[PDB]
């Protein structure tokens, strides 16, 4: 609804930085509303969902096992690894690593998973192979969060990310069991409270993944809908703002409140 674009454009005004947005019908794939849908924005941690998508694809093909255990060390740890820093002694399984990467946005967990698939180059090849000729991962944690202005490395477009998430959650790309595992991890997301979740009505469903990076970068991808079932996909990205993390969270939350009100 146009009233939500009032809030989205107001957000760009208030943050003094570009905001990208897109609301997509989950079933039909129809773009319901958008703003700067085909401009690039740093993906930040939202790529962790595509990473686990690639891992689940390998699992389905018999090239990976969710129960496989990976051992790592203190020197493997990078900034913000709330879960992995607690399992140095006995390691973690691939499944436990995706849970940490998606639900807590654990950076070391993401790097360990990236390593299992061949690195950023292979995640990007996986994406292109499934029809996303825009989204690209080029670096590892922490560098992929640099958000250099005009840099295409580690970026996506709101439209491309929405379509990709749609295929990942509902297409034949992944088996039913695997696609459910992916959305189960997103639904259990624990670090995106101040965002869309703060505007979700009682009884509604949401599976999401947030992101934060340098230069005011913030964003979130989500599948949400009434009566415990997702029916639309929402993608919101912003970069360039000098606003505080709270101000950025509030704007995303207010965009959420508007799209819910006009559902
Ligand atoms: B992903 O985008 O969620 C990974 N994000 C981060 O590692 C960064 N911040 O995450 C914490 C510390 C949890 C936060 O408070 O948002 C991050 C990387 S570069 C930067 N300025 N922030
Ligand atoms: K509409
Ligand atoms: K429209
Ligand atoms: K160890
Ligand atoms: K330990
Ligand atoms: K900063």
């Amino acid at each position: 609804h146009p009233e939500t674009l009032v809030k989205v454009k107001d957000a760009e005004d208030q943050l003094g930085a570009r905001v990208g947005y897109i609301e997509l019908d989950l079933n039909s794939g129809k773009i319901l509303e958008s703003f700067r849908p085909e401009e690039r924005f740093p993906m930040m941690s939202t790529f962790k969902v595509l990473l686990c998508g690639a891992v689940l694809s390998r699992v389905d093909a018999g090239q990976e096992q969710l129960g496989r255990r990976i051992h790592y060390s203190q020197n493997d740890l990078v900034e913000y690894s709330p879960v992995t820093e607690k399992h140095l002694t006995d390691g973690m399984t691939v499944r436990e690593l995706c849970s940490a990467a998606i639900t807590m946005s654990d950076n070391t967990a993401a790097n360990l998973l990236l390593t299992t698939i061949g690195g950023p180059k292979e995640l990007t090849a996986f994406l292109h192979n499934m029809g996303d000729h825009v989204t690209r991962l080029d670096r590892w944690e922490p560098e992929l969060n640099e958000a250099i202005p005009n840099d295409e490395r580690d970026t996506t477009m709101p439209a491309a990310m929405a379509t990709t998430l749609r295929k990942l959650l509902t297409g034949e790309l992944l088996t039913l069991a695997s696609r459910q595992q992916l959305i189960d991890w997103m639904e259990a997301d624990k670090v995106a409270g101040p965002l869309l979740r703060s505007a979700l009505p009682a009884g509604w469903f949401i599976a999401d993944k947030s992101g934060a990076a340098e230069r005011g970068s913030r964003g979130i991808i989500a599948a949400l809908g009434p009566d415990g079932k997702p029916s639309r996909i929402v993608v919101i990205y912003t970069t360039g703002s000098q606003a505080t993390m709270d101000e950025r969270n509030r704007q995303i939350a207010e965009i959420g409140a508007s799209l819910i009100k006009h559902w």
